């Protein structure tokens, strides 16, 4: 759901999507 801020949450949130992926 709200699919927005997850477009946000990608460029502003580096700190969760290396963790998610786990290859940073």
């Amino acid at each position: 759901f709200l699919p927005i801020l997850a477009s946000l949450a990608a460029k502003f949130g580096p700190k969760l999507f290396a963790l998610v992926t786990k290859k940073a």
